[PDB]
Formats: C-alpha cells, structure tokens, sequence
C-alpha cells in the first residue's frame, strides 16, 4: 500500500543523453539510433530569440559546427536537417545503447517523466502532466533544453515530450519528438501567455479511486449525481468537462472498488463545493490530478 | 524555474537489481560485486513471519536453495550469511554494472530515491524522507521487499534503505544496507505501532525558501522571531524542534534570497498559526517536508 508520485525508471534514457554545442550554446540532445534529436535553438545567440528567422540561421552552421558529446566522447556529424523546431543530427555511430522506442504525440491529461539533464548529463527524474493549456509544470534551468518526457510500456520507450521554454509566468513549453509544439508556443522569446490551466476531472477521480484502494475514505459520501449535473460544476470549478469516454476508463478502478463512476463524481463534487476543511487524501490538500486511470491501475497492481 | 519532487536518476540502481527466491517467496535484491543483499524474511513462510527465529530457518538453507536471476540468467551462488535482518548471497560473477557505492545510514529528516521493484525489475522511482518516527511513506505492493532507497553524488551511490515491511497502518519500515532497521521495527509480523510523524522543519524552511527563488512570495511577513519563540510554536504543532545547526545549514538559502533564517522562521509561524486561507506554495496546500535544504540547493542550481 501507499500511494506516490512515481515516476518510470529512466535508466534507458539516461543511456540517450547526450550534450549539444552549437557555438556559445549548449543544451541536450537524444541520440537514438544514429540521429541526434535537439530543439533548433541550439543555433540561436540570446540576441537572435528575440526574432529568429531559423531557416536562415541555420544557411550559416555546417555539420562540424554542431558539437555532439555523449559522455566524455565526441560524436561525428556527417549531416544535420530542420524538421519544424527541433534538429536531426545524424552521427556516424549508431547508440550501442538505445532501447525500444517509439515518437509518440500526447494528449492534455497524459502524464510521462522528465529526466532534466544539463550538458547531457542526467540531474534528476520527475513525473508530470501535459496540462490542458499545452503548458507542463516542470522543473527547468537554463541549460535544460533537450530533456524529454516519456512513458515505458515493460522494454518499449515512447518519447512523448522534448523542453524547449520557459514562459515568463514560469510555465514550461515544449515539442513532441517531430518537433510540433504542444498548444500554440513558438521558440521565440515573445509574449505568450497560457489559457486556463483547469484541473483534470479523469484524473482526479482516478486518484480518489487510489485513495479508496489505499484506505483513505473520509470523503466517500451518501450521493450520486449525472455527468450534466457533475459537469455543470465542473464548468464552475474551471474542471475539465468529463466524458463517457473517461467514465468508461474508469471502469477498472469502479470495478475493482464497487464504486461506481458517478457516486466518485457526486463524491468529488461535494469536495469542490465543502473543500478538505483542513483534511487530507494520500497526503495531499488539494485534489491530485498528475495520475492518469492508467498510472492509477499500474502503481496498484505493480507493472514492471 | 519550476520546484518539483524530484528523484535521482536510477539507471545506476537498475543495474543492481535482481530477482530472489527461497521456497515459495521471491523478493528483490541488491547486487553489487559478487553479493546480492537481500531482507533475510525471504526464507520465510507467510506462517514463519508471525514469530520466526531467523538463525533456526537459515540451518535448513543451503546456498542451492536461494535462486538469483539477473534478468533471465541465473547467478550462481556459492556462499550465504545473515548480518542483522540482511541476508548476504555471495555469487561466482561479479556485477559487470556496479557503480561506484557507499553504505549509509541516514538521519530522520533526510531524503531518498525509491527504486520500487518487483521480480527483479524496476517499476518506478519516487523521492520520500526517513521520517522523525523511522517510517517512509512509500509504495510498495507485495513482491516489492528488497527495493532500495539511495542518494547520488555524480558517480556514487549511497545506499541508505531497503525495504521489509509494512506496518499495519499502511506506513514502511525497512533497514540500511548493514541489516540494521531504521527505529524499534523487527521482521516479524506482530503489533509494530509507529511514534508520532512529526514536521520537518529544516525541510520546510528550506522549501520556503525555494518558494520564494522560484517566484511564490505571499507568505513573506513584516515580522522575526527567536529561536526558542519559534519552537515553543513548532512543538504546538508536531514540528520538529529547530536548532542552530539547522539555521547554519540554511545559511546559503538565507544568502541567496537575502531573508534571514529567523525571518523566514516567523512566517513559517504565521502559516502554522494562520493556515494557508485557501492559498498555495509550489502548488502544494499543505506544507512540504520533503525536500532537505540540500535538496533545494542542488534543485536549484542544477548539480547533474
Ligand atoms: C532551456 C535552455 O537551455 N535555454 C537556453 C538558454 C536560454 C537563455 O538563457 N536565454 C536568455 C539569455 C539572456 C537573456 O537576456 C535577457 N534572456 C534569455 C533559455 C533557454
Ligand atoms: C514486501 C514483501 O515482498 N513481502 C513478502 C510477502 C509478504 C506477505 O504477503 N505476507 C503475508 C502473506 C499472507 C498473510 O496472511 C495473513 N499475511 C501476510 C509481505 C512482505
């Protein structure tokens, strides 16, 4: 029992980190295979963020001026390419220790792990959410740019997440592995605010499920509602409108607890509406919504 | 910017982790050099737990009888000792993955990495604290015994828990890598009730000051303290008494936002007092105990 923030073990991805250096700058990349994966910024001086214009920047680097380091061993450029905000470095030796891996593009309410590294040199490891304003609540200093997101299904890695910015409200902006953004950030230092962060509904009820699994059942209560009635509050509490869709993917947790859906749903409406009052479930004040249903089911039946 | 729970990178750990087996128990281990160190329970019926006499049920073991499997080979083993509640399973083949390491036993109050295991394969990684009472707070399912708890300084890992049991009330206890458990605990299943879970207040300080170096301020106060009036105030609330090796210990956090440790020490006291009103730190409702001023030092500056 007991219930934590976890996050997937990132021995593989360790073993992909690698430093980029692209004149002054250096930030990470990942070597998979025998392609270096980094944002395009790498080429930008601090002056050139304010505008870039990167096809035009990019006229002006050549292969031997990407300096790729992976441990204290330099790495061969033999050709490089733009492919939306992130560049492909391809090197002349493949990563002996690349895992599985698949580029996958996530949805907002997705949660993965962060390994933020600096030079290419692995800090620290961290679970997060890709929030509904396509902003993630990170952990980044300079020089974190290159560290990726990512889940594991048992030996496959699927890289979901790569750090490019910071907003100036100190929320955390990024690309998948093909380099799109996630929402409408752009890798330019300019205004750009994000849109509401409201709290995931899905995963909530997945972590009061957990709480229930784990003892916690102080706000358990005698109702039920309707997904109309549920989400008029949830409008109201800046939640995410839930769905048949998430109640059928709570299935499992409703399953397993005897609870159904909606009486979670008429639960969790009376914690929006009363609050904790100075309670807490699985050690947390607020309503959790970092766990998807599915980090839900795997940390309470043990995947490896 | 962005302060989050933040774990070491495991892939070291990984390395080390294999599967044990005696009988009909199978639980984790740790390999390093040609030991595999396991919670010596694993020769344990579910009846023998109740009251077993350790040296009695090892006279029946031979080395055949504990199976160790380092992902699907199986390791030899040619030699076995009890040292407290660790078992030592001495193998033919040195761990071709050991890190460079260190054996300590830590202090309540000071942070860790989880390596949650089971079958030998690692499931996830968390970050938690020994807490004032020689509890974790963990996650841990059957077949996760064995999992390890460590620290990284660049290439060493310290290994500083493994785990062993779960108290009836859903909280852990386990011991350092010499067998020695941390608090009164005992590997048997019987009435173990934990001490009062104190605050750490050196943490919480030190996560304060990571709020403000981070840009979340509205908790600073126009008011000081003492050291003796802050503690008259902690020991109200269940926190751990504050000393002067802790102000001395915060003194580079204290440097860095230039608010002096008993300053901070007087809205600590404040939000104690007051409550948070609805409001957040970090994103947190509740104050955070987990992180040591070290933790927030190297957070903060990036130590890879
Ligand atoms: C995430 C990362 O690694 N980045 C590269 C460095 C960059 C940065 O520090 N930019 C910066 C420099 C100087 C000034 O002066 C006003 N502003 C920003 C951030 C992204
Ligand atoms: C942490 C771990 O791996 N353990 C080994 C298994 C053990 C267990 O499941 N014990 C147990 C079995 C049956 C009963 O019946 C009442 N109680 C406890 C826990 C520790």
């Amino acid at each position: 029992s007991g219930f934590r923030k976890m996050a997937f073990p990132s021995g593989k991805v360790e073993g992909c980190m690698v430093q980029v250096t692209c004149g002054t700058t250096t930030l990470n990349g990942l070597w998979l295979d025998d392609v270096v994966y980094c944002p395009r910024h790498v080429i930008c001086t601090s002056e050139d963020m304010l505008n870039p214009n990167y096809e035009d920047l990019l006229i002006r680097k050549s292969n031997h001026n990407f300096l790729v380091q992976a441990g204290n061993v330099q790495l061969r450029v033999i050709g490089h390419s733009m492919q939306n905000c992130v560049l492909k470095l391809k090197v002349d030796t493949a990563n002996p220790k690349t895992p599985k891996y698949k580029f996958v593009r996530i949805q907002p309410g997705q949660t993965f792990s962060v390994l933020a590294c600096y030079n290419g040199s692995p800090s620290g490891v961290y679970q997060c959410a890709m929030r509904p304003n396509f902003t993630i609540k990170g952990s980044f200093l300079n020089g974190s740019c290159g560290s990726v997101g990512f889940n594991i299904d048992y030996d496959c890695v699927s890289f979901c997440y790569m750090h490019h910015m910071e907003l100036p409200t100190g929320v955390h902006a990024g690309t998948d592995l093909e380099g799109n953004f996630y929402g409408p950030f752009v890798d330019r230092q300019t205004a750009q605010a994000a849109g509401t962060d409201t709290t995931i509904t899905v995963n909530v009820l997945a972590w009061l499920y957990a709480a229930v699994i784990n003892g916690d059942r102080w706000f358990l209560n005698r109702f039920t509602t309707t997904l109309n009635d549920f989400n008029l509050v949830a409008m109201k509490y800046n939640y995410e409108p839930l769905t048949q869709d998430h109640v059928d993917i709570l299935g499992p947790l409703s399953a397993q607890t005897g609870i159904a859906v909606l009486d979670m749903c008429a639960s969790l409406k009376e914690l929006l509406q009363n609050g904790m009052n100075g309670r807490t479930i699985l050690g947390s004040a607020l309503l959790e919504d970092e766990f998807t249903p599915f980090d839900v089911v795997r940390q309470c039946s043990g995947v490896t």
